[PDB]
């Protein structure tokens, strides 16, 4: 129903092998990729904010989905993309060569990227608060 | 009586006048203003564990209080300096030419950091899970 909260990632799949792939250097990859931290979603209707806890970084996009919107992505590039609702639980969206779906089931968000062969899958839990 | 804990950056004061000083890069002073992330704190004793959600940048730091330890600041840089306990509820540290003093009180912690004339100075609030 409504994806807003505070999220803690609990595992993730490919982080390195993603990240490298995508031409993060090797220092930022070291540095990050034992990080679990936490992410925040606010919705409101369509329009959402993220502030995202991705390795070392901390990267703070917004959008209404069905709209076209400027995004940054962990290289610093600011990508023009259309995320779209499906369902009530589903985000889907797909820029450069990558398609990146987020699941909400219950308190557990699946975020699933795909790059190529590789499936980058980060699992994270809801704060209860 | 224990540091443990997640926290949320409710304010702060003089964020881009104390990252000039330290030589952030303009562009990250920017993009990381304006984010109010969580940072996680692990005691056991002495020893801290800190997960800092700083501006756009996560850093990862350990420390045993009165031990010296290798620290990284914000410029990535990496000093080596003694944290004190002073009282129950305060660490206290110098490094180069900064004092940095942080107060738990209840579920807020307050971190003043002072360089010269300019005191940057961060309110968290305990995340109850
Ligand atoms: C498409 C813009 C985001 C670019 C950053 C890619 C790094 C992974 C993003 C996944 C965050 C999705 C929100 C769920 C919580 C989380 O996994 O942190
Ligand atoms: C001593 C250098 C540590 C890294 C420098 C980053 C500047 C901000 C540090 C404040 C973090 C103190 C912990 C309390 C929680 C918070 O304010 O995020």
């Amino acid at each position: 129903s409504s994806f807003s909260g505070k999220y803690q990632l609990q595992s993730q799949e490919n982080f390195e092998a993603f990240m490298k792939a995508i031409g993060l250097p090797e220092e930022l990859i070291q540095k990050g990729k034992d990080i679990k931290g936490v992410s925040e979603i606010v919705q409101n209707g369509k329009h959402f904010k993220f502030t995202i806890t991705a390795g070392s970084k901390v990267i703070q996009n917004e959008f209404t989905v069905g709209e076209e919107a400027e995004m940054e992505t962990m290289t610093g590039e600011k990508v023009k993309t259309v995320v779209q609702l499906e369902g009530d639980n589903k985000l889907v969206t797909t820029f450069k060569n990558i398609k990146s779906v987020t699941e909400l089931n219950g308190d557990i968000i699946t975020n699933t990227m795909t790059l190529g062969d590789i499936v980058f899958k980060r699992i994270s839990k809801r704060i209860l608060e």
